[PDB]
């Protein structure tokens, strides 16, 4: 089973560094397979004008091609590249998983924490189920990842 | 038959910017012979009201030709880019509007974020991307070109 | 008899539209109150991408323009407001200006439950009444019982 | 070298997972230097959603704590930079506080070609070798020749 993992995290080089990792291993611990686009497909710099197409490309196949995405939605708002691809995930059918442990509410309704359109391919009721605020309840297995794999 | 473009952008969410920068631009792709399909105008106290507002547009999303997605702001807005990867997947038409100066970006070729310009071409995508209200007229942009070519 | 100063930060000049259709409404609705508005975006010809010649002189004058109003008016929309008028808000806050916020964005963007925004953006207001000098639709500036009017005609 | 006090601006606080990881080796690497540090969401004791009644004591202790440093450290990753680090370094600007930015993340959000971020940000820096005062790593922090370390002497 294949996990694209969207984030910002690759940005920041401590965030690459300290960020990632856990939460990679947190997926493989699980028996998932994990693409990470900014080692996958080597965006590691403000992306020079030539290679940045190829990497968009690169990036979007992943999308087509894995089982479910797990889309990191911190910040104020989500960042844009990430709710790119959670688009696509969601037209696309694919699994839908969110992480989100900033505290802060970025939200244009009372019901979800974030804009309602984020949760689109989400159940109307058990949504919380998809939606992980921390690291350690990846491992949960009262959680939809663990029984999307069960 | 209009072929039916689905307005996205965060200009419904405060009041002034609803009453006075969506009918303009509405009225710009309207003048090309455009179906256009604005959310906030196509929209209570329920507990669904979310969950129902999010599979309605998703729905417009489905059944559009294109999307004329607003870009402005630091960063895009998240919902109008949600939609827009809905868009590009379902291999709907792609334009962007973007007249803020600001730049957003992670990379040198474009001046957002590159997935934004991923279901766009490599060469020319410049022709997709409109910097003006006035600009969307333009009989050299590639609206214009969909519409007739 | 030297008109109140009020200095209109927002990002709305970054937007050609927005710079067009968003501004003039509400420089006149301040003007209604006897108000002379300094508009950075006009005053100090900031109109594109900045050359890299003249960024520190449009920095430096609008820094100058805060230090010398009587009260920032803060357009505070967009999640999460923007990163200019947050430094001019901060600024004019520790610079004991009178400050006033304007936010007709029903988002909320929030690290708390007492306000709406973050809460450093209230720091320079009061405890108790700080709605007062919160603004929430440029037809509600006009308020003779909002704190703008009040700072005018006290 | 003189033991200093640093403001550590930063939204690191608010994720979970960023509290815990990069906050501490920033903290660790200016008190490296012999810093005093202080760092807003431990020392005022902003850990979640900020309980209605306590939020108008956590602005007043962040000001407070802008009010009586010596320079801010400000973390201004993020597209755009935070909202409440960008009125906390406001405040520093006006309050003739020494000024001190970084940002590791390779994106651009600015408004002209001189500055990586909105200009106002690089306001109360100088026109030529604003750069000694940006960290864009934090193995530079060390860096005896940036702006913390010449500071701290001199
Ligand atoms: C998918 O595209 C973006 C550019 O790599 C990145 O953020 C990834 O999440
Ligand atoms: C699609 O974008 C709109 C504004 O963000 C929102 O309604 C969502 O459904
Ligand atoms: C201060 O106000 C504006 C908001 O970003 C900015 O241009 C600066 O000129
Ligand atoms: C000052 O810094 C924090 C970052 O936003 C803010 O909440 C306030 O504590
Ligand atoms: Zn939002
Ligand atoms: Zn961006
Ligand atoms: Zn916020
Ligand atoms: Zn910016």
């Amino acid at each position: 089973k294949i996990i694209y993992l969207a984030s910002p995290y690759g940005f920041s080089q401590q965030q690459k560094t300290l960020l990632l990792p856990p939460i990679v291993r947190a997926l493989e611990a699980l028996g998932i397979e994990v693409w990470e686009p900014f080692a996958r497909n080597n965006q590691i710099d403000f992306s020079q004008a030539d290679w940045a197409y190829r990497v968009a490309q690169a990036d979007l196949q992943d999308v087509k091609n894995c089982d479910g995405i797990f889309a990191v939605v911190n910040g104020t708002p989500p960042d844009e590249g990430v709710m790119v691809e959670l688009g696509m995930a969601i037209a696309l059918n694919k699994a839908i998983f969110l992480f989100r442990d900033d505290f802060r509410r970025c939200s244009d309704n009372e019901r979800y924490p974030l804009n309602l359109m984020l949760f689109a391919g989400l159940p109307e009721i058990g949504w919380e189920n998809y939606y992980y605020t921390s690291v350690d309840e990846i491992q949960s297995h009262d959680k939809a990842l663990y029984k999307w794999l069960t």
